[PDB]
């Protein structure tokens, strides 16, 4: 359920955006023994990170071919030459941390709320198939639809200010380690995609993470949703919530938005 492409049947046709992992193209499938050609999503990732062989790379899109979630974005194609590019569904809307961006203080409370149910189930599915994403963030939340989002890039500088106390200091990787990075995610979101730690150099994040300071409350959000979102951040991964435990609670919330996010709107 993976196809592997020859380049004879796709080209990449436009750049859409770029960022660390790589760059993304509009492309076109074309089928053989058809006058048609069909878009596509590319991305083509920066290489050379530890030179792997190529069927140690395909050990690993088969799996992410594997995936079946309305809120995970799946691997179509592969195209394996000098550069490893990744074929998928084309979506009008790149990433959720610019969307955000894009509609900085015009987007609702339902909204978000939900993007937060979409995330967590997403990564609970993730989470059943075994998987551990290691860097969730909302540049790693495509946008199909303004009211549907899919998590993409499980298993691909480090994004210290997204990683949990382990990840930092021993390059330990949970589900639970997944769990902080979605309270970061969440934080991004409510503050319409405003930099985690504001200044404060990586080198720092450690130090102030072992003394207790966590992400400020944006002001949106009602203590009962940054009262979620610090409990991500617990030092002990036991006691962080899952991402069952996460859907259900923002669930809750999504019920009666208004209640929980305090927009002007
Ligand atoms: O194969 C997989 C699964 C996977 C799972 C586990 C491991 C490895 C891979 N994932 C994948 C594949 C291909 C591209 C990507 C991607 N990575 C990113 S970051 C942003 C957008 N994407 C996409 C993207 C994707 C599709 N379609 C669009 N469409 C689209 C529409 C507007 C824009 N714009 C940018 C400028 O402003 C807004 C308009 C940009 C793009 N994008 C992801």
């Amino acid at each position: 359920l993976l196809r592997i492409l020859k380049e004879t049947e796709f080209k990449k046709i436009k750049v859409l955006g770029s960022g660390a992992f790589g760059t993304v193209y509009k492309g076109l499938w074309i089928p053989e023994g058809e006058k048609v050609k069909i878009p596509v999503a590319i991305k083509e990732l920066r290489e050379a990170t530890s030179p792997k062989a190529n069927k140690e790379i395909l050990d690993e899109a088969y799996v992410m071919a594997s995936v079946d979630n309305p809120h995970v974005c799946r691997l179509l194609g592969i195209c394996l030459t000098s550069t490893v590019q990744l074929i998928t569904q084309l979506m009008p809307f790149g990433c959720l941390l610019d969307y955000v961006r894009e509609h900085k203080d015009n987007i609702g409370s339902q909204y978000l709320l939900n993007w937060c149910v979409q995330i967590a189930k997403g990564m609970n599915y993730l989470e059943d198939r075994r998987l551990v994403h290691r860097d969730l963030a909302a540049r790693n939340v495509l946008v199909k639809t303004p009211q549907h989002v899919k998590i993409t890039d499980f298993g691909l500088k480090v994004p210290i200010k997204w990683m949990a106390l382990e990840s930092i200091l021993h390059r330990i990787y949970t589900h639970q380690s997944d769990v902080w990075s979605y309270g970061v995610t969440v934080w991004e979101l409510m503050t319409f995609g405003s930099k985690p730690y504001d200044g404060i150099p990586a080198s720092e994040i450690s130090s102030i993470l072992e003394k207790g300071e966590r992400l400020p409350q944006p002001p949106i959000c009602t203590i009962d949703v940054y009262m979620i979102m610090r409990k991500c951040w617990m030092i002990d991964a036991d006691s962080r919530p899952k991402f069952r435990e996460l859907i259900i609670e923002f669930s809750k919330m999504a019920r009666d938005p208004q209640r929980y996010l305090v927009i002007q709107g």
